[PDB]
């Protein structure tokens, strides 16, 4: 299996509002140093506008130039079509604040508000730890891109 332990906090089923927060933790289990400078990840709503922007909460991998991807597909696929998410661009230069907790804010622009209960409904996360939890690239390649079912 992979090197890295992840697990996801939020809710089963339940509405947006456009004001959400999902929060994860992510730590390295099978490496004991590893930085996030290059390491990219991916999600998925269903919406029409590409977001807002987000608020920092709660984290302790350092800090860097983190990038905010954010694209919208006419494919509803499951239950979304809009991908948004960060790419982080460092977080430390040695082992120390690699392996924590990840914890921020997502607001939404309200433009099309939607609500997570129809997709998550078929989905039922927020309450299984895999190592694949969503799409997401790390040290120049794509590794996972699953939810836990």
């Amino acid at each position: 299996m992979a090197s890295i332990s992840v697990q996801y906090r939020a809710g089963d089923g339940s509405m947006n509002s456009n004001q959400i927060r999902p929060q994860l933790q992510i730590k390295n289990n099978g490496n004991t140093t590893v930085d996030l400078k290059d390491v990219t990840a991916r999600y998925w709503y269903k919406a029409k506008n590409k977001g807002q922007n987000f608020d920092c909460d709660y984290a302790q991998i350092g800090c860097g130039n983190v990038t905010h991807k954010f694209v919208t597909l006419h494919k509803p696929k499951q239950g979304a079509d809009t991908y948004l998410e960060l790419g982080f661009k460092n977080g430390t230069l040695a082992p120390g604040a690699s392996t924590g907790n990840i914890q921020l804010r997502l607001h939404n622009d309200d433009w099309s508000n939607y609500a997570q209960s129809g997709d998550y409904s078929f989905f039922k996360s927020n309450t299984f730890k895999t190592t694949k939890k969503i799409t997401l690239y790390d040290q120049g390649k794509l590794i996972w891109g699953t939810e836990p079912n």
